[PDB]
């Protein structure tokens, strides 16, 4: 009982906390201040938001918590439809949609991916090597066109090519734009036609392009080992019934938005830890020295990083990259028996202070200590989760780290790094953390792919 | 890519170079020989001896290597059963007792052992209070009685009263005499009419451990519930199959952890206060770190985290002299070590952790001395480099009970008392499956600080 709530801003409750471009960030030294729990008020939203372990492993009872769509997430559906990300459980769509598409996203059917997410890792690789002296690595806008580029083409066999451009693909542009507004729409119509209006043409320039994508692949038959081909195929053992092509329409931008960005921050953050813990970095680069033995790394060659992907979940652990997601109560409840909670309440699971609990990982929660992760069965449940809860959890989750993992091996592998500007951390907020301005200049290692 | 092998005895091949009374010790003369690899041959078994950090992070791989029961393991096996210890991985009971019991070792599930550890750490610090002058401790007798004690009150709240013993527990003396068995059918021979004693001896020594454990199990089953393993084991469910342990698994881990808890945790204080009363420099600056922490007159489970200098003190006792010195592992299929050996499915490799432990390329030219400021920083160690724990999902699930016993016993020593090498004691050995300083006796001089 007696839960803490931030200061108000008048009739607007706690809203204009948010009117800031860092807001989860704000919403740490929030956590940081008022403890494990906190009430957030809006005109027309109440929701609480989770810090510890203590109380996120009984929000992560789904017998007791349900997914709920929070703000952000409402927003997004307006294009992303009642694609996996964007659906309530109880939506005959979203468990249509879970069964046809969990094969193929399982860790064997990485063995297919793998072929084309080389195919990417050598265009970064290779733009990398052709830099002159003295220029450096614009890193966070890299790491993004390599992995729309990889979402692209294991997904829907489509080359953005993105290492062909200065500016983005206009499908991106739209993207990233609609992303934009909606991200927008929450601290926000007297003055926002204009802002409908572009609105509206970015979500037809979206859906253009993947419904002839789909419309071509059914007309021409071809076969390919992308996930469009298992949507035009898979058909749900439940209902009998395959994904109709509204639905595969929204799962593509889904898969599109949900990769893309999240991925590329996991990199861009690794990276930073990287070349600010020069041991760490070292450690990691012996490991690709000694593992990646071929000139193209295989399916096996990257399941063998283990150090690599310990960097990765500890990049995870400090700034996730999907930084929180929102929860329901199914029932009244208690929580941590002393907050009484009536059904249909809302709950926010603020992953980044989840993953500095004190209590769980000590004292050092702020140093970037990849060994925490050397023996995984160690870490107690529903600390780390980077990846969501239940099975509402990311999908992806096994493609986001093959991927992070074979080009974080390959790029630790050619180069060596420098951090040439002592860059400051200053973690850009969407949807989404980036580090924003991160450069670093690469030095080849002249080993010939 | 040819092998080196140490001296052969006609058709027993390598086996009696074992036959010694510090078989580790001398398997670490051979490494120095013949360096980063070496096989071992015995009738009927082929091992290979690596001892390098470049060759043994390779076997630390699991995708390639899994634990082998050792020739050793396979003869305690004969009592610890398909405990947690001496159970193959793909054995359903590993599986299923590593998910029930992981919870109860934790980090977290200290705070709730802390208590416990520290009523018999009191009954130490009391009993070298209680000497008079120019009596002495005997170092690894007195701290087997602590480890003892606090595996047995943490475990199922069950009271060895080791201090109040001059003979040890009548349990004991079975399960120490049963491993010296054990370690004897190695250098040993098969069965021959001769050896009789020593299987009537082993069957019934074997009853004893049985006939305790099992009754402290029916006795539990009163339904108190407690803060120990036993109460977890008897209550806890694999998330996996959604099965628990079987009473007889259940005895098999409590003897496991009587085994695995006191003598590698008491040869780790032994060797720790051996190597701190040798080196007067280290063991100012940890008793510093006591005296300016350990503010209370009972260490908090939060002050005990907080004893950084300690940890690295024994931690750096653990690297020169790991108490359990070795493990085994097996190729998982025909695999490549160090691009230069062959190894065939089904192969055996040796972790020789005394040795590794000592590989100048990772540690520089003074790896004989004791510097605790090797481990400051633990990312600046390199991979597989330090294994006093074991490997991967067959590592030690004791670490952090081992670790915050013997920290805070420590740290609870060096505030109370000023230490003497009285004797200027030389370091001998004892070898039984572990590894403990005989002999080591010091004099403690009482600071006269209250409980
Ligand atoms: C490291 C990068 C990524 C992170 C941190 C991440 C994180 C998450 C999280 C936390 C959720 C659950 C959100 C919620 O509670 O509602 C989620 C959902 C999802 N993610 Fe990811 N994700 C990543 C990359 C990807 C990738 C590459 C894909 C595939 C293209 C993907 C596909 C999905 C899908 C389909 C869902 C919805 C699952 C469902 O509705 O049941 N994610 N992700
Ligand atoms: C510093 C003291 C200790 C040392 C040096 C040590 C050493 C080891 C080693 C090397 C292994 C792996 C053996 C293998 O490769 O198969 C191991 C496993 C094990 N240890 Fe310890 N140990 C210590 C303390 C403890 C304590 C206090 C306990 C609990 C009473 C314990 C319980 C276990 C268990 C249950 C296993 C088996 C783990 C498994 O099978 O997955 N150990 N220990
Ligand atoms: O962060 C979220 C929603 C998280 C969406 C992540 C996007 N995703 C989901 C699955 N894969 C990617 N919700 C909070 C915090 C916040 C407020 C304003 C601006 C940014 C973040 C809120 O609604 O108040
Ligand atoms: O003994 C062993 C392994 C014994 C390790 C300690 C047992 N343990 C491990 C964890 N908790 C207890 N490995 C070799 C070398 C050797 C031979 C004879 C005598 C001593 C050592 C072998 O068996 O041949």
């Amino acid at each position: 009982k007696e839960m803490p709530q931030p200061k108000t801003f008048g009739e607007l409750k706690n809203l204009p906390l948010l009117n800031t471009d860092k807001p989860v960030q704000a919403l740490m030294k929030i956590a940081d201040e008022l403890g494990e729990i906190f009430k957030f008020e809006a005109p027309g939203r109440v929701t609480r938001y989770l810090s510890s372990q203590r109380l996120i492993k009984e929000a992560c009872d789904e017998s007791r918590f349900d997914k709920n769509l929070s703000q952000a997430l409402k927003f997004v559906r307006d294009f992303a439809g009642d694609g996996l990300a964007t659906s309530w459980t109880h939506e005959k769509n979203w468990k249509k949609a879970h069964n046809i598409l969990l094969p193929s996203f399982s860790q064997q059917a990485m063995k297919g991916y793998h072929a084309m997410m080389v195919d990417i890792a050598v265009q970064l690789v290779q733009k990398w090597e052709r830099l002159n002296a003295d220029e450096h690595i614009e890193v966070p806008e890299d790491m993004t066109r390599l992995t729309l580029d990889t979402i692209g083409l294991c997904g829907f066999n489509y080359r953005f090519n993105s290492f062909y451009r200065d500016q983005p693909h206009p499908f991106i542009t739209s993207m990233v734009r609609a992303l934009d507004e909606a991200m927008n729409k929450l601290q926000r119509d007297p003055a926002y036609d204009e802002n409908k209006r572009q609105f509206q043409e970015d979500i037809k320039v979206m859906n253009d392009l993947v419904d002839k994508i789909i419309a071509d692949r059914k007309a021409s038959g071809e076969q390919s080992d992308d996930l469009l081909t298992h949507m035009l195929n898979g058909k749900d053992p439940e209902t009998g019934e395959p994904l109709d092509d509204e639905n595969i329409r929204y799962q593509i931008i889904t898969f599109l938005i949900a990769g893309h960005e999240t991925t590329s921050g996991l990199l861009s953050f690794a990276l930073y830890f990287l070349v600010k813990n020069p041991h760490v970095l070292q450690k990691a680069a012996e490991e690709a020295a000694r593992v990646l033995v071929d000139p193209v790394p295989s399916y096996k060659q990257v399941k063998q990083l283990k150090y690599v992907g310990m960097v990765l979940n500890e990049a995870l652990r400090l700034w996730p990259t999907a930084p929180a997601f929102s929860l329901y109560a199914k029932e009244d409840t208690v929580l941590g028996g002393e907050y009484p909670l009536e059904k249909g309440d809302e709950l926010m699971v603020l992953i980044p202070q989840l993953h500095r609990d004190k209590t769980i990982w000590g004292d050092d929660v702020e140093e970037f200590r990849p060994e925490r992760f050397e023996n995984p069965s160690a870490i107690p449940q529903h600390a780390f989760k980077p990846f969501g809860n239940g099975q509402r959890a990311c999908i992806g989750q096994q493609f986001a780290l093959h991927e992070a993992t074979l080009v974080l091996g390959m790029m630790l592998k050619h180069f060596d790094f420098e951090d040439h500007t002592n860059y400051e951390l200053d973690i850009k907020e969407t949807l989404t953390l980036k580090p924003e301005g991160f450069v670093v200049k690469a030095k080849s290692k002249k080993i010939p792919l």
